[PDB]
């Protein structure tokens, strides 16, 4: 038995790959993850002009998760741009490249020269509305207005399938109108559900401080802390978006972790917090580990339990 | 060395209370809240008429927090208001009423019942604007519009000092916003941060189960999953409403996370499903546990570290 699947026109070997903005802003580091055992890899969201960032310390790691405030430090898209025309091997696995423009503009201009490489490559687009860490720059998806704006550009100036990476949302009424307006865009065929839970705040009680430098100590979550809500949003999208994927992202450290996101109705499983502290060694042992879950329950395939959790 | 704390006209032998909804339905639990070591206790949020409310299973806890749909189950109005004129002993501790009305009619029916007992007895009133849980009524302080007509409904009708039950949230902007609404009431004296963490989704790997009954699973998550979205909306409404006092709820299992949310800014700390999983005796531990933690630093009184979280 083996976890190969399909999607989106492309094989992928099993469902998982990092999250954007783990393992992924450097040709060092695309190439580690092309070496890994992961089924796919995403880049850093990336900006039109390269970005130091916020300053640092900007991650912290805990027993139960992270907090991060990076700022989008990266290469800058011609960097990722040049990856995915030029040094990307497809032969080993399917690249995803993540945009976050500050403006509807930036985004434009740069799904506008992407188009032909994904149109040569088969390199798959994830727009950032969700990123919570640049001072003064609200999630996109939070109004939506703005979602639409995005969508509607975007779908116009790049006219290719692409997905989304969304923030969580807490209330029923935010799933109810995010899927309405992402069902509104054809072009939409992914809904990758969640970016870190933002803006919230590790005090250290020893040194009585906060434990990250960018706004005031304020960042997004991840790991263990984020579980729940990233499997109520991925089922939410799932149960919303009949016609679109959902790939689930949060708080999977092991094959169980999967399990229950493949469950709630993810077909990609991304992998942050715990990547970022075990490295890519992680993906043997979730692959490992799902096998065995599956193995046990009877499982011979992800169609047979993807999306069919059981409600009371 | 002490605990004490002297507000809103009270005093209060230590910051400690349960949360809303947590040991404090009936009779026989408020009775129970009273004999305990907290300092002071806030009844379940009650509606006009009595509810059964949700479903059961409806409350489920775990290593790292809890899930819950309750419904809004209570004895009704009436019966908190009795409880308050003419059952409660004011001379062991403060007492908080919890009221939230379907709508603003409602809560405002209520609260000019509750202020002739309010002015006599000095009971003091929480408006929930943040119950994740009833089908079909989202969050009402997710919608900024409503929150500043309940608001102003809430002040005209009481007259009298109150504070609001909020709900966590995610995004910079909305802390702004939140907060300014807050501030054009001069009779919200406090801020209590924060409410469960809305529409979360646990999932029992063994059974491909969710494991709460209402709402195919979804419910509002409390414990060690919210510590961090806790402590940065304490800071955030500490930070952004000078004028008025915030109490601290969310993730509180030691006298350390108190002291992280005293910290942050918090006035008294509330005590939710630490409380349900360990019962009344946890009051002891946790003023035991923040004296030691005072102690060890050379602190005196609760003035001398509120608020005082330092940034890099
Ligand atoms: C160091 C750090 C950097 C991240 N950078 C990005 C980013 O560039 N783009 C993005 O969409 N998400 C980014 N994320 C969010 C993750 O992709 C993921 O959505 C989140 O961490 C939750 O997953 P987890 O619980 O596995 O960490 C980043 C997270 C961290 C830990
Ligand atoms: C069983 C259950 C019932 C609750 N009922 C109420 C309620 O009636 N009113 C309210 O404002 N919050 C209610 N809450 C939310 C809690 O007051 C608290 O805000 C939340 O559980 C987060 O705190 P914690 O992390 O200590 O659990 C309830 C929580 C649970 C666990
Ligand atoms: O670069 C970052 O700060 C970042 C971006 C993003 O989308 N999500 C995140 O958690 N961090
Ligand atoms: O009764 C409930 O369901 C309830 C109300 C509320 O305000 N918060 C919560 O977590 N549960």
């Amino acid at each position: 038995m083996c976890l190969k699947l399909n999607l989106l026109d492309h094989v992928f070997a099993n469902p998982f790959m990092n999250a954007a903005g783990v393992l992924c802003s450097t040709e060092e580091d695309l190439r580690c993850m092309t070496a890994s055992s992961s089924g796919a890899l995403v880049s850093k969201s990336c900006t039109s002009a390269p970005r130091d960032g916020n300053p640092e310390p900007r991650y912290m790691a805990f027993p139960l998760g992270s907090i991060n405030s990076m700022g989008l430090p990266n290469l800058g898209f011609d960097f990722y741009l040049k990856y995915a025309s030029d040094l990307h091997d497809y032969s080993k696995k399917p690249l995803f490249l993540s945009i976050s423009g500050l403006s509807v503009e930036e985004n434009v201009a740069m799904v506008r020269r992407l188009a032909p490489v994904a149109q040569e490559k088969g390199v798959l687009l994830e727009l950032n509305l969700s990123c919570p860490n640049v001072p003064g720059k609200p999630q996109v998806a939070y109004d939506f207005e703005a979602m639409r704006t995005y969508l509607q550009q975007v779908s116009l100036a790049y006219g290719l399938p692409f997905g989304v990476k969304m923030p969580p949302y807490f209330d029923i009424a935010h799933f109810d109108t995010a899927a309405a307006v992402l069902n509104e865009f054809p072009l939409v065929k992914f809904v990758t559900c969640v970016n870190s839970v933002g803006n919230g705040l590790v005090i250290d009680a020893e040194s009585e401080s906060v434990v990250i430098k960018p706004k005031q100590g304020f960042g997004g979550l991840g790991g263990k802390y984020i579980l729940p809500t990233a499997l109520a949003n991925v089922n939410a999208f799932y149960r919303r978006c009949p016609d679109k994927l959902v790939f689930g992202c949060g708080g999977v450290y092991s094959g169980e972790d999967a399990f229950l996101h493949i469950l709630a109705g993810a077909s990609m499983v991304q992998v942050g917090t715990a990547l970022q502290e075990e490295g890519p060694g992680i993906f043997t042992r979730l692959e490992d580990e799902l096998l065995e879950i599956m193995a046990r329950k009877g499982y011979r395939t992800l169609e047979e339990f993807r999306g069919r959790v059981k409600t009371i």
